[PDB]
């Protein structure tokens, strides 16, 4: 159910070396920066990025760099990562790429400075890859009345990885087909399995390599070590991205700086707390059932005691949205090992529904358990709409319904400002 | 509170005569047995990375080439380090070596393991946590002074604590690897890295994890085709040794976990029917200190011991002794309540072994009362021995620092899980 390599979301951008997989991301932690990331085929090209706000008028140029990979007899075209700084906030400002040779023009807004009731409308999108079933989910993302202006990405991009060697000129045509949205606004990424393409066989054995190579993040801007693990603050949230494929044993360099980045969250400033990992710490799905346990028992207590409000995944392709509920007690021998109602815990959201390669997670651990409020096996995709310190309101959208039906809603009352239960 | 050996004490001395090799130290260095691995450091100027090598028996004299590597870790900058394998030896023969021939020659000796297989005898030291205190030098003192005499030591991770040093001081790295010598230029011991080896200090701006140590202590990863230093296996005598990680990655697709799966499918029992694994953080432990860390690793790997009938699994990290019932916890569901363990024939026993020394502090705080999975426990300093008799029995001691020598404060037989599991509960 992949699409074929001559569907029209794969179209080369004409012009000789013309920009192509064009994506932008958040490029520091407060929202000033942006990554603008593309790849040029034809030759090498400038990794100047020229840019301007429609408020000043002024022309800027940015540098960047160059970089090229290969895996196994795949070799990359030419990845260009650049990152423009001191952007004034709440401003549309357009960016060219490619300007030696066939330029290319997009826009996007920069968010406004982070605050306690400044609203957001953050997209979910999990599991995303490119069957026609993808191109519906993001169709309905973008087509959506509440207007995504972020996507938060739970992980597993282009599922090139399954294909012979992963032949990676299917990671080429994913960012093809990904530019009309994210060459637009920013798509805040999560490294899943598909991302984890460890080859020994065909002698590949560096985890994330071509990830890496072509999706960048601002993971220095919180003190992070790695690119698989950082936060980022954006309008009301504080938005920290955890690696599920990572060391995460008490004293590594993911766990260290994990407990660090919780001290350092200002719910006075940010009063949004968000988490994105790959693998669902509560899912009654058959598919990966209890695969989350071993993150669970390391970080769940952290993410109660911090009053997280919601925990993003995806990795099951389905959806679920948890009642607040923590599994916290237990001490090996005292039998304490089922889930109970905690107010102070996170709602956990599997939302990695978006397409695949075609295939949706149907069976489900019958009957529901009472820490899942809702599941259903349809593709689709979420929005988290912030209000102010105190709401948010999360919505789910199914590609069978029209693209401005909601077919499971909630309203979140925040942990920290306004700790009613929200059930 | 300090209880370190000082800078002084004669554990560290140097070697004498100009660029002497110091710091030596041997591992296994292939899968079978047939290989080893010299490591040491020289001080004055890179020297040569040859070892000289004959059997007391032909007499041949051949020459080996390794490699020289330094490293700097903040203002610390490391000597010259050799690594170099010996290869193609004989099996149960006496070699001698010889490191440092471009000018102060160095001479020591080690015998090679018997050919693996079903019946073959050899005991094992473990030793975990060891540190540089007193403790850790009486702990060196009675595994030498062994009856049973140790033939390689499984070394269940936290060496030097030089990070616990301002900077981390490697010359604690240094001074940790002059005092061992007296064992491990002899004998091989098999590396488990700890917690103390991670020394991810980015204050400092080191980020690379287990750096020093891994610059320093060598393994023959490739040879069980792990792609890491940080998890491998070999086989020696009756035994397949797994290495574990416990501050790397094991998540489902993970390198760590996708080579764990791969090998155990490749244990042959009726080769090396002793399986054993080492790890640094317990699975099973009912102390207070580090309580349920091992947890995330239990849910990944435990099914697969019992599957698979491991012996015994080996960890330090609590710095005390225990020793766990063959119970298995496997169950659980989420919702089906079964998050008990249970007595389990198929399972191994796990043993804690992190009692060697380390700065001088013994963990005695225990959970109360004494769970029912846990068989024996004691806060004292000591070590281990496990002594492989043949197929069926193999003989465990533990030794305390307070006790003679030849004591054993706990002992119990192993039956081996293939070849004889008959329940051999305390
Ligand atoms: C924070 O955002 C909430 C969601 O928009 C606000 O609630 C909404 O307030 C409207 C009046 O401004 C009201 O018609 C809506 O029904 C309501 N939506 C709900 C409750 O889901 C909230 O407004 C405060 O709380 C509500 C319950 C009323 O008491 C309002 O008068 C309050 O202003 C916002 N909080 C603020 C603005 O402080
Ligand atoms: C493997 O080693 C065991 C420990 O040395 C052997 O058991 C010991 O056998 C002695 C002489 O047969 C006997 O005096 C010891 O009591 C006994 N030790 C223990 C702890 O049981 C074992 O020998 C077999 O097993 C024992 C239990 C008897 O049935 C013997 O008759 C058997 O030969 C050795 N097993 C082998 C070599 O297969
Ligand atoms: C993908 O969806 C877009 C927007 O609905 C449509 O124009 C395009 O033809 C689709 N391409 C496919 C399904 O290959
Ligand atoms: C890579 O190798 C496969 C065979 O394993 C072959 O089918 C494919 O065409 C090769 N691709 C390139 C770019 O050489
Ligand atoms: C490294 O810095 C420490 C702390 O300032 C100092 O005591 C030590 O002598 C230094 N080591 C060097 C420069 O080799
Ligand atoms: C360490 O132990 C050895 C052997 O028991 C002894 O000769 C030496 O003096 C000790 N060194 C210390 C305690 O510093
Ligand atoms: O083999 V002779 O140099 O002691
Ligand atoms: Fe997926
Ligand atoms: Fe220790
Ligand atoms: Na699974
Ligand atoms: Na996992
Ligand atoms: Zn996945
Ligand atoms: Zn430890």
């Amino acid at each position: 159910r992949d699409m074929p390599l001559d569907s029209d979301v794969f179209r080369v951008p004409p012009g000789y070396n013309a920009p192509q997989q064009v994506h932008i991301t958040q490029g520091d932690l407060v929202g000033r920066a942006m990554i603008i990331s593309w790849v040029t085929m034809d030759e090498p090209g400038s990794s100047a990025v020229r840019y301007w706000s429609e408020k000043n008028g002024r022309k800027r140029i940015a540098k960047g760099k160059m970089s090229t990979y290969r895996f196994f007899n795949y070799s990359s075209g030419f990845i260009h990562h650049t990152t423009i700084r001191k952007l004034k906030y709440n401003t549309k400002y357009y960016y060219e790429v490619g300007l030696r040779n066939t330029t290319r023009r997009f826009s996007f807004i920069t968010p406004p400075q982070t605050g306690l009731d400044v609203p957001y409308t953050f997209g979910l999108i999990g599991d995303l890859g490119q069957s026609f079933d993808s191109n519906t989910t993001l169709s309905h993302y973008e087509l959506s009345p509440k207007k995504g202006q972020t996507v938060l990405f739970v992980g597993d991009l282009s599922y090139a990885d399954r294909y012979p060697n992963h032949d990676n000129v299917r990671w080429d045509t994913w960012g093809r087909f990904t530019e009309r949205s994210v060459a637009y606004q920013p798509w805040i990424w999560t490294a899943g399995n598909h991302e984890i393409e460890f080859a020994p066989e065909i002698n590949e054995t560096e985890p994330f390599k071509p990830f890496s190579y072509r999706y960048h993040v601002p993971y220095e801007a919180s003190q992070s070590t790695s690119p698989f693990w950082y936060s980022i603050k954006r309008a009301s949230a504080h938005i920290i991205v955890l690696s599920s494929y990572s060391a995460y044993g008490r004293g590594t360099p993911q766990y260290t700086w994990l407990k660090k980045e919780l001290r350092k969250v200002k719910r006075s400033e940010t009063p949004w707390l968000i988490v994105l990992m790959h693998s669902p710490l509560y899912n009654s799905y058959n598919h990966h059932f209890m695969e989350g346990e071993a993150m669970r028992t390391k970080f769940e207590a952290w993410f109660v005691k911090y009053k997280v409000d919601v925990v993003f995944a995806g990795h099951v392709h389905a959806y679920e949205r948890s009642e607040r509920v923590s599994n916290i007690a237990y001490k090996i021998t005292n039998g304490l090992c089922t889930p109970v109602k905690d107010q102070s815990a996170p709602v956990y959201i599997t939302i990695g529904d978006a397409g695949n390669y075609g295939v949706i997670d149907s069976n489900m651990i019958q009957p529901q358990p009472e820490y899942s409020a809702f599941r259903e096996a349809s593709f689709g995709h979420g929005m988290f709409d912030i209000k102010n310190r105190t709401h948010a309101h999360f919505s789910w959208n199914r590609n069978q319904d029209g693209v401005a039906v909601e077919a499971d809603s909630v309203w979140f009352f925040n942990r920290h400002w306004y700790p009613v239960d929200d059930s």
